[PDB]
C-alpha cells in the first residue's frame, strides 16, 4: 500500500531523525493509546490455540506496551493479541538513560532497559477499568497475554512471580514467565499451583520465554521440565546478548538485547529445536526478527502455532502489521496450505 510506503520511506525514517528512541517509543505509546493510528483478517489466519481462538496469528510482543497502557489502541492497529509487560511486583525505574540503541544499518535495536515497570498494582487497576471489554474481546477472538517480571533487589524469584500470578493472572487469558534444571522446577512448580489455584473463568495458560542464547543442554533441560510439569507453551525468543559477526551499526557494542533482522534466524532456529524437543505436543509463540510474511511462516513451519514482533514496529511503522498478514495469506495459499493452523511444524514434516 502507499501507507506501508509512506510510513517506510518518509514518515518513519524522519521522526527517527528527530527523536531519540526512548522518546519515539514514549510517543508510539501515546499516539496508541489515542487510537491515532493509520486489511481484513480471513478464516485462513484464525488459530486455536492455548484454549482460545485467535484471529490472526501476529501478535506485539511484551516490550512495547509494558505497563498496560495501549491494549485497546494495539488491537485497532490490527495485532491478534496483545501481550504487555514485563511487569514487576513493586515499581521500579529500570536502568539510567540512555538505555535502548538504533542500529539502523542492521535494521536492529539494543536495549536495556532493565524492566523498567509501574508495578503489579498500577498494572492491576490498568486492566481492571476494561476488564469486560476485554472479557468481550477475547470471546471474539483477540486474547491478551501479561508477562510477569522480578524487580531487581528480589532476594526470592519464585515469589515474585508467584505474586504476578495472583495479582494478574485473574485478567489474562495467558501469563508469561522469563527463564539448576531442578531450580527451574522448582520455580515454575510453584507458578503453576499459584495458577491452579485461581477460579476456573480467571484462570490463564502459563507460558515460559526463553533466550536464543542457551545451551543445547539447557534446552534440553527445560523441553524436559516443560513436558514434565504440563507447561502450556513457550515462547521463543527473547533478545539475544550475542553479536552476530557482520552488525555495522556504530552501537553495535553497547551492553543490552539485540533484536530486529540480526537475531531473525537464531531465534527460528530455536523454536525449530524447541518443537522438536517437546515432540510437537507443546504450543510455541514464535518471535525475533519478524518483518514480513515470509519470516513469519518461516517461524509456522519451524514449529510456531502464533509469532509475535516488535522492532519492525519500531522501523516500519503501523502499516507493517497489515503487510505482515497480508503477505502470511499470500505465501500459504502459494504453499498449497489451507490455513495457518495446516502449516504449523510443516518443516518436521518434510
Ligand atoms: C525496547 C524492548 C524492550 C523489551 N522489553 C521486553 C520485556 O519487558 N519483557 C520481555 O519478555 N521481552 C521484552 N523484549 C523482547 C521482545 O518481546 C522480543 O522477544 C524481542 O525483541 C525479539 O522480537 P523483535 O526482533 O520483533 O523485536 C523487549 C524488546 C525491546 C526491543
Ligand atoms: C527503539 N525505538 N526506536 C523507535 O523509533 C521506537 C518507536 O517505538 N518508534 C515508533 C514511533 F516513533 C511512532 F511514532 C510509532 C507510531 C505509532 C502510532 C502512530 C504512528 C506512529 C510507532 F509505532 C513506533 F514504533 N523504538
Ligand atoms: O526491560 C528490559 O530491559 C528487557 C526485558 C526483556 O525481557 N527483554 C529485553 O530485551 N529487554
Ligand atoms: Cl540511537
Ligand atoms: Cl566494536
Ligand atoms: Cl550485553
Amino acid at each position: 500500500t502507499g501507507d506501508e510506503r509512506f510510513y517506510a520511506e518518509h514518515l518513519m525514517p524522519t521522526l527517527q531523525g528527530l527523536l531519540d528512541p526512548e522518546s519515539a517509543h514514549r510517543l508510539a505509546v501515546r499516539f496508541t493509546s489515542l487510537g491515532l493510528l493509520p486489511f481484513q483478517d480471513s478464516d485462513m489466519l484464525e488459530v486455536r490455540v492455548l484454549g482460545h481462538k485467535f484471529r490472526n496469528p501476529v501478535g506485539i510482543a511484551a516490550g512495547f506496551d509494558k505497563h498496560g497502557e495501549a491494549v485497546d489502541g494495539l488491537y485497532k492497529m490490527g495485532f491478534g493479541f496483545v501481550e504487555i509487560g514485563s511487569v514487576t511486583p513493586k515499581p521500579q525505574e529500570g536502568n539510567p538513560r540512555p538505555r535502548v540503541f538504533r542500529l539502523p544499518e542492521d535494521q536492529a535495536v539494543i536495549n536495556r532497559y532493565g524492566f523498567n515497570s509501574h508495578g503489579l498494582s498500577v498494572v492491576e487497576h490498568r486492566l481492571r477499568a476494561r476488564q469486560q471489554k476485554q472479557a468481550k474481546l477475547t470471546e471474539d477472538g483477540l486474547p491478551l497475554g501479561v508477562n510477569l517480571g522480578k524487580n531487581k533487589t528480589s532476594v526470592d524469584a519464585a515469589e515474585d512471580y508467584a505474586e504476578g500470578v495472583r495479582v494478574l493472572g485473574p485478567l489474562a487469558d495467558y501469563l508469561v514467565v522469563n527463564v539448576g534444571k531442578a531450580e527451574l522446577r522448582r520455580l515454575l512448580t510453584k507458578v503453576l499451583q499459584e495458577r491452579d489455584g485461581l477460579r476456573r473463568v480467571h484462570r490463564p495458560a502459563v507460558l515460559v520465554k526463553i533466550a536464543p542464547d542457551l545451551t543445547s543442554q539447557d534446552k534440553e533441560d527445560i523441553a524436559s521440565v516443560v513436558k514434565e510439569l504440563g507447561i502450556d507453551g513457550l515462547i521463543v525468543t527473547n533478545t539475544t546478548v550475542s553479536r552476530p559477526a557482520g552488525l555495522q551499526g556504530a552501537l553495535r557494542s553497547e551492553t543490552g538485547g539485540l533484536s530486529g533482522k540480526p537475531l531473525r534466524d537464531l531465534s527460528t532456529q530455536t523454536i525449530r529445536e524447541m518443537y522438536a524437543l517437546t515432540q510437537g505436543r507443546v504450543p510455541i509463540i514464535g518471535v525475533g526478527g519478524v518483518s514480513s510474511g515470509q519470516d513469519a511462516l518461516e517461524k509456522i513451519r519451524a514449529g510456531a502455532s502464533l509469532v509475535q514482533l516488535y522492532t519492525a514496529l519500531t522501523f516500519w511503522g503501523p502499516p507493517v502489521v497489515g503487510k505482515v498478514k497480508r503477505e502470511l495469506e499470500a505465501l500459504l495459499k502459494e504453499q498449497g496450505f489451507g490455513g495457518v493452523t495446516d502449516a504449523i511444524g510443516a518443516d518436521h514434516r518434510r
